[PDB]
């Protein structure tokens, strides 16, 4: 069901190396609905190539637009299993400190802060 379940560590590592080769300015991001989630839709896809200069605050706006949310729906975005310390950090900086050992940056969203 989840991305890590669908692809071998080898396949995830090689895909990241290829994004490096072909999409060198992009951060490879996996974005997944919380398995417990009732309110928010699932995304049309899992793997997002994010320009490396956008900050976390803009990536939240992008995903809320991708989900076609309205002003008073709640949306929480976990990175590498935990709350974002700050929405102002550029995603290039977030990648270097929060990337998985496979080379992807793993995110999960819910309507609840208590996932
Ligand atoms: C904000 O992230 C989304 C942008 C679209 N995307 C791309 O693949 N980018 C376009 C270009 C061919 C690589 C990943 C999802
Ligand atoms: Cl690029």
């Amino acid at each position: 069901k989840t991305f890590k379940q669908r692809r071998t560590f080898e396949q995830r590592v090689e895909d990241v190396r290829l994004i490096r080769e072909q999409h060198p300015t992009k951060i490879p991001v996996i974005i997944e609905r919380y398995k417990g989630e009732k309110q928010l839709p699932v995304l049309d896809k899992t793997k997002f190539l994010v320009p490396d200069h956008v900050n976390m605050s803009e990536l939240i706006k992008i995903i809320r637009r991708r989900l076609q949310l309205n002003a008073n729906q709640a949306f929480f975005l976990l990175v590498n299993g935990h709350s974002m310390v700050s929405v102002s950090t550029p995603i290039s900086e977030v990648y270097e400190s929060e990337k998985d050992e496979d080379g992807f940056l793993y995110m999960v969203y819910a309507s609840q802060e208590t996932f």
